[PDB]
């Protein structure tokens, strides 16, 4: 409907796959080459389904900060025959607050879903399902089961992936440029 939704759509159409693990179906953001991200609670194993194709996992790393605190991001390298468009130049370098974000989801349950979530707070610490978690972004939208892995964007930036909610608010793990240097 506007430039925010234009940016969100441009990312969803080229840089997302549907990932399935034994813990469900997730939106998965492809970042560059065969490297993608997913919430750590997806419990990625040695095999994952990518758009319903059995795919070997070449590497999976559950990120933690330098206090050894969960960040709820897992970086996955997929044994896929095709590379993602490189979007690392759209990743922020620092933790920040944002205006006017969109959360976008693409699964069997919720295809082509876009939500204007408004203002995004650098919330920081969250006890997420009983796990102390850092670098959390918060938006005031009643997000529901099925939205985990959803991409959080502003115009020109990919800032996070949706990892939880409390019924009134939604929570995303920060994406930072420094996660994806090679």
């Amino acid at each position: 409907m506007g430039p925010g939704f234009d940016f969100a759509q441009a990312i969803m159409k080229k840089n997302t796959v549907i990932a399935r693990t034994e813990k469900g179906e997730f939106t998965m953001l492809g970042v560059y080459d065969r490297v993608a991200v997913i919430p750590t609670h997806a419990s990625v194993g040695e095999i994952i389904y990518i758009n319903d194709v059995e795919t070997r996992v070449l590497d999976a790393c559950a990120l933690r900060d330098l206090t050894d605190t969960n960040l709820e991001i897992t970086i996955v390298k997929l044994d896929r025959n095709q590379k993602f468009r490189d979007i690392r130049h759209f990743l922020p370098r620092c933790e920040d607050d944002y205006n006017d974000a969109v959360l976008s989801v693409h699964t069997s349950k919720f295809p082509n879903m876009y939500i204007p979530v408004g203002q995004v707070t650098n919330y920081g610490f969250l006890n997420l399902g009983g796990t102390p978690t850092h670098r959390i972004l918060m938006y005031n939208f009643p997000t529901r089961a099925g939205q985990c892995g959803g991409v959080v964007t502003t115009t020109g930036k990919v800032i996070g992936i949706h990892v939880g909610g409390n019924g009134a608010q939604g929570f995303a793990a920060m994406l930072l440029h420094s996660y994806f240097t090679d």
